[PDB]
């Protein structure tokens, strides 16, 4: 039975204007900017961008990969697919 989202969780994350995108829930570093309430820090594989999203835009990676885990013309996407499959917990700084 599912829990709330926690840092380390792998997802596809949905932003307007973009396809469902390989991502993870990030930690917040000591001293770093906190997200707004009820939002999560989302790290997008491939582009290495961070956005703040709520659960309605977060789809568990395992359940959704068959649908969303296919190659895409969009910049960074295919790099993103490799990262989430091959080293999803790596430092990408």
């Amino acid at each position: 039975m599912p829990h709330a989202f926690k840092p380390g969780d792998l997802v596809f994350a949905k932003m307007k204007g973009y396809p469902h995108w390989p991502a993870r829930i990030d930690d917040i570093a000591d001293g770093a900017v906190k997200p707004p309430p009820n939002k999560y820090p989302i790290f997008f594989f491939g582009t290495h961008e961070t956005a703040f999203l709520g659960p309605k835009d977060l789809f568990p990676y395992d359940k959704s990969k068959d649908k969303y885990g296919k190659p895409n013309k969009r910049k960074g996407f295919n790099e993103g697919l490799w990262e989430i499959q091959n080293n999803p917990h790596a430092s990408y700084s």
